[PDB]
């Protein structure tokens, strides 16, 4: 009963979110990535509801928002993100994000830089110099080796198409592959959902495509480039959660990656996928909720 | 790797659980009645990345020495102190259940600046009746008036020995009672390893006779009455866990207490018995080092 669905009309569209929390807390937006939604965060965000105010937006065609006519790349959806926002009239949460929803956190933290009151974030994205930066790892290989390959065809013309227009490989495929629990037949159709129809499936093609990938495309690489200078002169509390081995971010580089940063704690979760959510939905949503608390006591007098 | 450790205290000896580096913010937590460090050790490695972690064994519990003496809430508060001072802790967060908040509450009391955070459940405050202990409006109301009536046994001269020193019941039927659950063998054998002999089991009862219940004892009431009234004046950040249906506090109470606090947020961990960290360590463990985490941040930031 918990969690209630919302929609606001916002860019000529609209844009659906999930809320949970007293209406009096600090607001706290969940940003999903691809291929997921809100449905995501599920049993994450009724684990912080009593210490803020849960906001869980669908990005722009995904779960319950609308699905216009338009490119579906990193950009659109930050301009998606930020009208939500600004309807919604938040000027200040924390952020909670995995995969682009980290590149939105971090590029909205860029352009925004009184918001962020602190960012929760795992399985995060980066301007990778080539390949052997997708997925690195030491571990003894055939696993990153195989989502190198899956990524590049998804990167390839009409391959791509063939894949995820065609075949929804992307939820079918990559989602429950990168997920260590089985996943439900309800989470599965929840999953599919939003994309039972072969055009509703275009941005969950898109944002593959959008991954600062050897310096392609070369805008998002840019602006993510931006995006990380920022997060690194930055001085608001962060929470990273990191599994083993790690897809894109492994304990070793997550390690590395903190001492770069201000006031950034590492949270190493144990054996898990890609989508942490799904496997450790209690482990993020206890840390997260006492994070916030203590954010809030030690910043209150 | 959790190690035990021993320090010569006052009259006797000390045990505690030790983990995480050195040079993280100290984390001291407090057992109560009839436990001992080791209910801390599933959520102890969970909160060593961000803090030194010391669990005590108070004196006469675990692996702490026996000395001949009253096992009072105030002889426990002195050997706590003592050790404490050996371990050159001067400033500390907190993590507290049963007992262990009476003698946290008492410590904060005394040493205000000491503390750096206070994370508590299922905590002792003074009660004006017997209605007070146990209160909740579910209606399991057999086993409140049962816990209500046990522990007034307890309380009763000649029965509470029976109970307590001749068959071992806190340890064989309350702390089993109060855990959602089953214990494995291995389990039980270490929360009884300390009270296998008749005289070792005086301390578990001493304590419910030491609980502040209609004014007595009038010096525990006055102690704990004192260290609630500077529990609600204090600044520093706390959490308080609370469980369903509640022992000690319902969730219903949690919310009316939290009222009373500056900077205190209220986890739900959902069903429990008195006992929460054999039922719930994970949730209690990754709250306690994130919210460790984030008063770290904030105050690294600010100076
Ligand atoms: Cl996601
Ligand atoms: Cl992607
Ligand atoms: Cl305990
Ligand atoms: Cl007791």
């Amino acid at each position: 009963a918990d969690i209630s669905l919302h929609h606001r009309a916002v860019l000529g569209s609209t844009m659906a979110y999930r809320e949970t929390g007293r209406s009096d807390a600090p607001h706290v937006l969940f940003l999903h990535g691809n291929p997921t939604s809100s449905y995501i965060w599920r049993n994450i965000m009724p684990l912080v509801a009593p210490v803020g105010h849960c906001i869980a937006p669908d990005l722009i065609g995904y779960g319950q928002s609308g699905k216009p006519d338009i490119s579906y790349r990193f950009f659109d959806q930050a301009d998606y993100l930020d009208a939500l926002i600004d309807e919604l009239g938040i000027a200040s949460a924390y952020l909670v994000a995995q995969d682009w929803g980290t590149a939105l956190a971090f590029h909205l933290a860029a352009r925004r830089p009184q918001l962020v009151r602190g960012l929760a974030f795992m399985e995060f994205i980066r301007p990778m110099r080539d390949w052997s930066d997708f997925h690195q790892h030491d571990v003894a290989q055939d696993h990153a080796e195989a989502a190198r390959e899956t990524f590049r065809k998804f990167r390839t013309p009409g391959v791509g198409e063939a894949m995820i227009l065609d075949n929804n490989a992307f939820v079918e495929r990559v989602l429950p592959g990168s997920i260590l629990r089985t996943l439900s037949e309800e989470e599965m159709a929840a999953y599919r959902a939003p994309f039972a129809t072969r055009e509703s499936r275009m941005p969950t093609l898109m944002l593959p495509r959008e991954l600062p990938i050897a310096g392609e495309p070369a805008d998002v690489t840019q602006a993510l480039t931006a995006a990380h200078a920022a997060l690194a002169a930055s001085t608001y509390p962060k929470l990273l959660f990191v599994g083993s081995p790690g897809a894109l971010v492994s304990p070793a580089f997550a390690a590395e990656f903190a001492k770069t940063l201000k006031h950034c704690a590492v949270i190493q979760l144990g054996a898990g996928g890609h989508y942490l959510q799904e496997d450790h939905p209690e482990a993020i949503g206890r840390s997260v909720a006492g994070w916030i608390a203590g954010i809030e006591a030690a910043s209150a007098q």
